[PDB]
Order: structure tokens, then C-alpha cells, then sequence
């Protein structure tokens, strides 16, 4: 118990009375502490240690099939007023959810140890950092947390004697009776994930899996962080931060908000396919931004990658594969090979003829069920990446030069377009969606499941920042890599070739321009685009660059409905940008 | 007061105390009473009377854009235990919910009349009817209840001095101070629809619209009613009920669950396309089924049609159109002509030069915005249909001979296929999906927003029903009108011609047609369909009746995760049928 913080300890003190753990242990975040936990969990059944000359210090977790992601219907924003959760959030009364949850918490830790996990959400050298503590009965969550945050003694020292912190409560809801044998993956048929914005608490129950259990991941870094960003004057976002360095060696940084699971990751870790361009990753998931006075700066509140495994391979993400090469990775619900290595769908070979699947069953390729679950994950530290940006651990943040929004659309949305200004940009984000009334799948800012308050106010935060902020805001772009030919073929190759789209972007914000105007905005002229090496020469699918106004007309009503959906706090400014859009298509 | 019902009188006393209405008015059901409310609402500027020479005794309601459907975000099944609400429902603790809502209900009828709306769910001739009473401050709700239910003094006399009922409370949430002028459409930015299954009560707040306010439709008819069904050994389902009479003689009755409204509307009021088959509607929305002596029998609990107006014309649904040609229709959020008739998109009456849209603005066929909102409705008496089955008012119901499940699938699912037995049919409904990986859009039983308790336990109800009924159970079929060729066009003309399919379901029941074995079950051989006339499909028909096993093997992981998602009350019977399906798929 290395702390003199009276709040910390009383809170811990009430938790122990309720939860009733067998013992309590402050986590220090040490390598011995990790080793000790690996071996406890290898002895439990929970982790399988991977072949050491394949993948050192690397483990596979298989979860109970019903505890493998998500649980939206039981994830609540418990603000005091229903209207501060808003239409995009679940809500239920804050005290009665506390009462509901203690009924479940009472005794939940009996037969188990309660770990006290201090943590900090960005570089420890920031003079004034966001901080939390999690109480959990899961050594798995303690290990994942070691990779995903700055955990342990340094962060208990940052909280200090009088510092504050987000308080996180977590139990997998599987108390043991004396002399009672346990399971590999403990969990409950009742699962709750509850955020309480006013008080900055996060309380989870019944789930040992990813985001429900690693309360740092979405609950903190997006849902609660977003409220702090609202209350304080900054932005917590679902952005990748990428750094792009040209042949001249100039550095530029690009924030991008994509719904795509690993759409984000394959650009966050891109290898440019154009000579002289390299890129480094600052984060692939979450971006906290504030206004310094000479620009918008982003930090990554995370310390690790927690990426979707399927589809990851040396053609599509060699940087993610080169990161897991030294080992030191927690894999969850991926397959196991006869070599004691791991596999998943989309890997560079032919499917192996035998595996053990994420369920523990012999598997052959003629199974129609997947060897690795669709939501399966790797969890590895960011600084293990060969393309890890040297300034990813530095509190100053990186200056953002451009923000991208995109979704998958088969039609309508050009490959790349430059917005007019932030307010225009805020509207285009609000309408962000995927697909081809009711048919478009809407994901405003790629934040839909993660806004921790009223989504229309969240768009007013955007408007506020651009004004507060003025001519120092970076330009917003709209991309889309998924246009399809009348045939049905993808028009733009994607993958490492999107670097050509990112150069175009860099070439606009400086002014070596070329845009010919569309309803959507300032869009690539399509031979201001570095297209050397592509499909087969003479090329020029400029079809990916159309925004045919009939297509835009088709969308007008759905978009009109959605903005109404978003409610009474949708800013006057977003509605006006939307008028203008309709004036423009008309 | 016309009632000696003391439970009932207490309950009104209590709501009156809470709500503080200026006046309490028991509603009789009469025509003069309706007339007098339409006059009040025409004065309140709430409704517009249509051209009497064109649409007798009909009205246009226009709602505030802010309450135009929806509020699934705030629709709660408040069981004491959260898993009684289960993974397809929103949950919040009962008592906590009564207090939140009483905080809003407190004084909301200030300046307004509380209407007491006694009502009957189904034929009024039934010796033990499901009855209800709704308290509301909206005369548009009362008007709508008179089309949609058997309402008024008859219903209050059936309740009697000692009758039970469902207690349904409703306020729009717009109380009026001494000075204060009213608005044409009152409501509140805070909206709630809470079902309490144990106590059989429904509370609504903040919305005057559709199924937020009309508590019979949806809240009582499906949600509360499925709870009752599960407790009492019957079924409440989201099925049309169609009478089909074959050439010289025989009457069949087909129930059909489609996730639509107009997919169902178009089948319930189908006019056949084959010589000597005639079709009559018993219902187009909700079915209450109960095993009798020789089979499973269905009542339409509803008294009125409440269908989506756009898309409705004399080519797609002329029975819909002829039901309305006499007038007595209450329209909501359709468009309004310059001489006082209505219009909506998909009307045969192509491009009027000018309309007023459902928002009060002038509309041209240049606007990119719909004149009729897409969820726009007409409400009209079943009685008035030229195609109405005389027996829709029988308390003993119609015997069901086949049940159809259908979703909108461009590929995979054959045009029509017969399931093996009730327990198989049950798995086929569990997996019912559309789209129109993780990309299927599931709707088990076309029930997903409506199940009033644990979804897997609802599957368990189908199973238990199959077991009570044994061989008296109707054959289940899976249809798919929406299959597409290599060029993106439909293989099946549908609309009137789905009668050709309906005839094969009938031939198949009676055993006069064979079947190609697919992975799905017994699918129609093309050569066993038609009747000629088909208007131009070649055996494109054959393509639509295809069940390619690669597309099926593709969906296996999807469907497997979905049965997992539905939880630990998913019957073993359903899992066993899915194993059998995976078996056939290899």
C-alpha cells in the first residue's frame, strides 16, 4: 500500500467491505509481477503459453463464448438527467443502477484476490495527466492493463497524496466457496457496464472480455474522457494518429476517424508505397486533442495496440505483424497451431490443415465456423513497433495538420475531398456513414457507441472548439476507399496505396493544390494524385472521384432524418451547413 | 361516473392526483364523440379536414419533426430481474423507473383534459377478452384508438365492476399555465415508453406519436401480450392473417411474420393473380394464437389498419387504396394537395406540380426531400375494407394452415421452401435476417423490437407450443420475394404474383407437389409453380429457388454467433436444429 491518499484508501476500504475479496494487492506494474501473473493464469487454464522460439513471452486466452465482445443493451450512461445521455446512449437512473450493481458486487470477490491497479492515460511526464484506479478480480485484466496503459507505482505517485482520479470498479462476478475449483475464464450471465459522468466512476460486472473489463479502453479513454473534454474545453476522439514524413523529411501528422475495425489500424500503421515517403504510428484508436496556441495537438492516451486479429497479414499490415514478431503479446480467442503458434483467418499462408480453435476444438478448413473469433485480438505494447513514432510517449502532443473522416461507400462519396472550414467539417463528420432511407449506417465522427453524453451537444463541442479555435484548426477531409465499378469491382486498390491519397492531402493543405469543385466540397482533381505504379498504366478510374448529384439527392432525406434524430442540441451551425449542402445538390 | 369498478376508480384518482388535469372525461366510442374531437382538433390546428367530395370525414395530422417515430433508445422492459428483460431489450429497474417518470408526470396535464379510454383487444363478443384502459391528454390518441381498437362504453361494461384490465398511462408532457397558448402538436424533448410485465402496466411520456402514444398497438398488442402469452400458454406474434379461398370451395388461413409493415400489408391485402383464388384480410400486423382442438387458431387483436402510406398505390396494393376510398381515414404526415386531398411518394398520381409537405412547407418535384414522411400513416377501420374477411370479428379465431417467415435477401434464401416440422421452423424463425461476416440484419420471428421478455425464453415458448400441439401444428415456410440476378435485377415480380407462391404453399400442404431437397428444407420446383400469365419471368424463377451452399456456409459463423447472442435460454432444441443445418451445409 504505497500511498498516503485518504480518498483512495477509503474507497478501496468500502469496496473490500462490499466485494469481500480474500486478499488485496496493490499492483506495481513490474515485469516480475507480470511473470508471476502469467504463471498463475497458465496454472489456472486461462492462458496457454505459446511456443517460446516462435513467440516469446506470449499467451493465448480463450473466452467463454458468451462473453466475447460488446453488450450495448447493458452499457449505460448514468447521468443524473436522461437528456445528458441523449438519444445515442442507453440511460437508467444513477442511484438505482448503483443499488442494482452492489446487489451483484456484494461478495463477488469472495475466494479471489482484489488487485488495486493505478494507471495513467498518456505520458507519465505530462505535468497534469488523466488518472484512474481499477479494482478487479481478474489477473487477465491486470496484464492487459499493463500493456494498454502506464500502470503501477509511477502512476500511484502521480495520483499522489491529494490528486484525483477516475474510479473504476470491476468484478467478473464469479465468487468461489471454500475448497471450490474455478474455471479457465470466470464470468456472469448478468453483465453490466455503467458509466457515471458526474462523479467520474466506471463500474463493470460479469465480463472478463476486452472493453467491458479493461475499463481504460473505451469507457475511460472515450466515454468518460469525452465528458471531461466537454467540461474542460478539449476533445476525446476515436482517432488514429499517424505521422507522415516526405522525401524532404518534413513531418506532418494526420488524425483520422473511421468506423472500420482495423480500417484505422491499416492506415495508422501504413507503409507508403511511394518512394521517399515513410510513416510512423502515434496511436491507432483514440486521440485526445487540445488547442495550444499555434494549433490543435493530439496525444494518444493509450500505451498499447489492442487490434482485431483476422485479416492481419504481411500484405495488408506488415507493420502490425512486425510488431508481434518479438513476441510479448496477449492473444485472445485466436486459433492454435500444432507448433504452439497462433493463426487466424486472413493470415499469409493457406489455412493449415489442423488447428485448435478459439473454443478448444480440433479444426480443419472445411469447418464453416471460424478458427479465430471475428472479434479476436492481439494486445502488444506500442514501443515494440518498428514504426512507433519517436514522440508517441511525449506529453507535448503532435500538431495535427489534417483530419480525415471516412466510411465504406460503394458509391456517391469521392475517394478524397477537402471540406470548406471546420463548421462544414463538423457537419460532414455528423453525417459520417457506410453502405451504398434507413439504408445508410450512420456513425457520426466514428463515435457512435462512445459519446458519453448528449450527441448533439457533442457536435456543439466541435463547433465550440472551431470558434474558441479560429484559423489554427486543421482542415477536415472526407475519404472513401470503397467506391465500386458498375461491374462491382473495387475502383481504388487501397492498402499501401492510400499513401497517394495522404500525399494529395498534404499537397492541399500547403497549396500545390488542384481541386475541381463538387457538392461535397473541394475534391481531388485526380491527376494532382501521384499515380505512378497502379492497376495497369493509362489508368484513371476518376469514377472513384465523382459525386453524382442524383446520388447525393438520394441521400438528402435520410441525412435530414438523422440530424433530427440527433436532437435539440444539434447546433444551429450544423443545420445551416446542411441547408447549404441541399442548396448545392439542388 | 359510469363505473362501480373500484380498482379502476382508485387508479384514476391516483393518476388525477399526480397528473393534475383540469378535467376528467370518460370516452364513449360514439361517432358523435369522434366528430366532436375532430372539430376540436381542426380548431386546435392539430388536423386539417380533407376535401369531403374526395375523402369524406378524413383528416391530416402533422406532427413536430422531433416526434416522428422511434425512441427505441428509451423503450424499457422493466422486469424486476434484468434477464427477464434479456439481450434484445433495454432494461431499467422498475421502481426507479416509476419515480423518474412520476417526476415528469407530476402536473403534466395542467391546463388539459384527462381522457379515460376503455378498450377491448379483439372481438367484443369474446367471453373473456383482453381489456385495457388508457389515460391520455391527447384527443388524437383517443381518435386513433377508436379506429385501432374496440373502444368506449361497450369495453367499460365488459370490464364491469370486477374485471381486470391493463393500466396504460399517457401524457404528451406539455402542461399549460393559466396564460399559456397551446401548440398544434404538443410533446416533450424527454420521451419514455416503459412496460412493467409483472403488473401488466404500460407507461408512456413525452410523445403523441404512433406507437409511443397509441398504447394498444405494439406495447399492449405485442410486448405486454407476449408476457401474458408466455404466462398463460398461447402466442402473441407479429403476423398478418390472410384468408385465401381456392377454386371452387376451400378456405385456407395463412399467418406470416415479415420484418416490414408494407411487406406484410402487401401480403395481407393481396389480390391474387391466378383464376378463381380470392384473398381476404383478417389482419395485417399482430396475431394472437392459441391451440384449440383441431389446430392453432388466430385472432386479430386490432380493429384498424395503421400502415405505412408511402409506396401505396392501385398497382401495388389496390385493396389498401379501395379500403380508403370511402374516407373515415386519419392520415399522419402525408402531403397535402392545393385543393385538399393527400399524396405520398409512390402514389399512382405521379408528380403533382405543388404539394404542402408534412412539415408545412411548399414542395415541388424539384425538392430532394420527401413530401410524405417515410413512416407516414393512414389509419382506417378494417370493417371498411372491400377485402375484409367476414370472420375477422369472430372470438373463436381462424385455423392456421401454414405459417410463413420471410426476410429481404438478395441471395441465399430460396423463393419458398418448406421446413421439416415445428422445431425446425422455430430455428428458421430464430435466424430470420435481411440486409435490406456480421452483415445480416437479424429479426427473429419479425419480433425483435417487440419481445416483452427474454428472447431465448421466447424461442422456448415456440418449442413448448410445438410440444402441446404436436401434429395439430401448421407447416412453417421460409419465403423470399427479393432475390436478385447477376445484373442486380429481381428474379420474381412479387406483388400480386406472390399468390403463385401462396398456391404452392397450399398444394404442398395437401401433398400435390414434390420438392427439391436443399440445405434449407423442401424448396419449390419451378415446374410446380406458375399458372402462366406470369408476365415475362422466364425460369429466372429457377435462379430465385436456388440455395447455393457456399452462400449458406458463408452465413454459418454469423448465425452461430447470433444463437449465442440470444443467450442461455435458447432452447437446446434450437441449437440441435442449427447443428443439423451445419451438417447439411457440408
Amino acid at each position: 500500500a504505497p500511498t498516503k491518499n485518504k480518498e483512495l484508501l477509503n474507497w478501496i476500504a468500502d469496496a473490500v467491505e462490499l466485494f469481500q475479496p480474500e486478499a488485496v494487492v496493490f499492483v506495481d506494474g513490474s515485469q516480475a509481477e507480470w511473470d508471476r501473473m502469467a504463471e498463475d493464469l497458465v496454472e489456472a487454464g486461462t492462458l496457454i503459453k505459446l511456443n517460446e522460439e516462435k513467440r516469446p513471452n506470449s499467451y493465448l486466452a480463450r473466452s467463454n463464448p458468451s462473453d466475447v465482445a460488446r453488450v450495448e443493451s447493458r452499457t449505460f450512461i448514468c447521468s443524473e438527467k436522461e437528456e445528458d445521455a441523449g438519444p445515442t446512449n442507453n440511460w437508467a437512473p444513477p442511484q438505482a443502477m448503483k443499488d442494482e450493481m452492489s446487489k451483484h458486487y456484494a461478495g463477488s470477490m469472495k475466494g479471489r484476490t482484489m488487485y488495486v491497479v493505478p494507471f495513467c492515460m498518456g505520458p507519465i511526464s505530462d505535468p497534469d495527466p488523466k488518472l484512474g484506479v481499477q479494482l478487479t478480480d481478474s489477473e487477465y485484466v491486470v496484464m492487459s492493463m499493463r500493456i494498454m496503459t502506464r500502470m503501477g507505482i509511477e502512476a500511484l505517485d502521480k495520483i499522489g497524496a491529494n490528486g484525483s482520479f477516475v474510479r473504476c470498479l470491476h468484478s467478473v462476478g464469479a465468487p468461489l466457496e471454500p475448497g471450490q475449483e474455478d474455471v479457465a475464464w470466470p464470468c456472469n450471465d448478468t453483465k453490466y457496464i455503467t458509466q457515471f459522468p458526474e462523479t467520474k466512476e466506471i463500474w463493470s460486472y460479469g465480463s472478463g472480455y476486452g472493453g467491458n473489463a479493461i475499463l481504460a479502453k473505451k469507457c475511460y479513454a472515450l466515454r468518460i474522457a469525452s465528458v471531461m473534454a466537454r467540461e474542460e474545453g478539449w476533445m476525446a476522439e476515436h482517432m488514429l494518429i499517424l505521422k507522415l514524413i516526405n522525401p524532404e523529411g518534413k513531418a506532418y501528422h494526420i488524425a483520422a476517424a473511421f468506423p472500420s475495425a482495423c480500417g484505422k489500424t491499416n492506415l495508422a500503421m501504413i507503409t507508403p508505397t511511394i518512394p521517399g515517403w515513410t510513416a510512423q504510428v502515434v496511436g491507432d484508436d483514440i486521440a485526445w486533442l487540445k488547442l495550444r496556441e499555434d494549433g490543435l495537438y493530439a496525444v494518444n492516451p493509450e500505451n498499447g495496440f489492442f487490434g482485431v486479429a483476422p485479416g492481419t497479414n504481411y500484405a495488408s499490415n506488415p507493420i502490425a505483424m512486425k510488431t508481434m514478431e518479438p513476441g510479448n503479446t496477449l492473444f485472445t480467442n485466436v486459433a492454435l497451431t500444432d507448433d504452439g503458434d497462433i493463426w487466424w483467418e486472413g493470415m499469409d499462408g493457406d489455412a493449415p490443415a489442423h488447428l485448435i480453435d478459439w473454443m478448444g476444438n480440433d479444426w480443419t478448413p472445411e469447418s464453416d465456423e471460424n478458427a479465430a473469433h471475428p472479434n479476436s485480438r492481439y494486445c502488444v505494447a506500442i514501443d515494440q513497433s518498428p514504426a512507433a513514432a519517436p514522440e508517441f510517449n511525449d506529453w507535448e502532443g503532435v500538431k495535427i495538420d489534417a483530419i480525415l473522416f471516412g466510411g465504406r461507400r460503394a458509391d456517391t462519396v469521392p475517394l478524397v475531398t477537402q471540406t470548406y472550414d471546420w463548421e462544414h467539417g463538423t457537419m460532414v463528420g455528423a453525417l459520417l456513414a457506410s453502405g451504398q432511407v434507413g439504408t445508410l449506417r450512420h456513425d457520426p465522427m466514428a463515435m457512435l457507441p462512445f459519446i458519453g453524453y448528449n450527441a448533439g451537444e457533442y457536435l456543439q463541442n466541435w463547433i465550440d472548439m472551431g470558434n474558441k479555435g479560429g484559423d489554427k484548426m486543421p482542415s477536415i477531409f472526407l475519404v472513401n476507399w470503397f467506391r465500386r465499378g458498375e461491374d462491382g469491382r473495387f475502383l481504388w486498390p487501397g492498402f499501401g496505396d492510400n499513401s497517394r491519397v495522404l500525399k494529395w492531402v498534404i499537397d492541399r493543405i500547403e497549396g500545390h493544390v488542384g481541386a475541381d469543385e463538387t457538392v461535397v466540397g473541394h475534391t481531388a482533381k485526380a491527376e494532382d494524385l501521384d499515380l505512378d505504379g497502379l492497376d495497369t498504366p493509362i489508368e484513371d478510374v476518376k469514377e472513384a472521384l465523382t459525386a453524382p448529384a442524383e446520388q447525393w439527392a438520394n441521400d438528402v432525406e435520410d441525412n435530414a432524418e438523422y440530424l433530427t434524430f440527433l436532437g435539440p442540441r444539434v447546433p444551429a451551425e450544423v443545420h445551416s451547413q446542411f441547408d447549404a449542402l441541399k442548396a448545392r445538390i439542388s
